[PDB]
């Protein structure tokens, strides 16, 4: 079939549609064509979260295998409550409307790209977040992962830590929203360059697409600035 936007050559069979390169191209066209955005980039300090993840390896017992994923989920969950904007499917009746908080994660399968969703109205314990890492992973291997069989997503993460991320996006459909792709990043803040000074100073990377809002670039920058602050000190989430 046809070079680009073709059905023959492609790695996609492949999640809700997407026969192959044709369908993947046609599907992406839907998102890019209806969704006028501009990715936003931020690096955050996880010198302690990485530390905490290693220290709680014992408690895990590979029950879920503590990955940055679940931590990011809980990270985005609380944050979404504080900033309701971009309410998926608009409405709600309870209680307090906003609209629960069901986040999905991309899962590149031999078939193609599935984004399983994990409930969450406004809550996600370590076990609940981790209880689905293993669950979503197993479903992944069994091609039993499709948002259609339980859509209702508010925001989705694309963890490609196996590389790097510095300002990335490509929203999907209005029914589902995209969070934040992950991949790497180092704060140019291990500033110092002295014989005697901490150096340092790591970072994960956080890139988040976002629909044109009434609000603008000022609101967009404030969101990332606060997200920066939140992940240097995750304890701020507790308060």
């Amino acid at each position: 079939g046809p070079g680009m936007a073709p059905v023959p050559t492609g790695v996609f069979t492949d999640i809700p549609i997407s026969n192959i390169r044709r369908v993947i191209a046609q599907r992406l066209m839907q998102s890019k064509q209806t969704i006028p955005h501009y990715y936003l980039s931020i690096d955050v300090n996880m010198g302690e979260v990485l530390l905490v993840r290693k220290e709680l390896n014992k408690i895990l017992e590979g029950r879920s295998k503590i990955s940055v994923n679940d931590f990011i989920i809980k990270a985005s969950a609380l944050a979404c409550l504080k900033v309701p904007e971009a309410n998926s499917s608009w409405m709600d009746t309870v209680i307090r409307q906003n609209h629960v908080v069901d986040v999905s994660v991309a899962v590149s399968t031999p078939a193609g790209l599935i984004t399983p969703i994990v409930f969450n109205a406004h809550i996600k314990g370590v076990e609940t977040i981790a209880n689905d890492v293993v669950s979503l992973a197993t479903k992944a291997r069994e091609g039993k992962l499709q948002p259609h069989e339980f859509q209702g997503g508010t925001f989705t993460i694309s963890n490609l830590g196996m590389f790097g991320i510095k300002n990335f996006s490509a929203i999907i459909n209005p029914p589902q929203a995209c969070i934040l792709a992950i991949g790497a990043s180092e704060d140019k803040l291990v500033p110092a360059d002295n014989e005697k000074g901490f150096d340092v100073a790591s970072m994960m990377s956080v890139t988040l697409s976002c629909d044109h809002r009434v609000v603008d670039g000022a609101v967009g920058a404030q969101w990332l600035a606060e997200f920066r602050k939140y992940l240097e000190k995750p304890i701020t989430m507790l308060l």
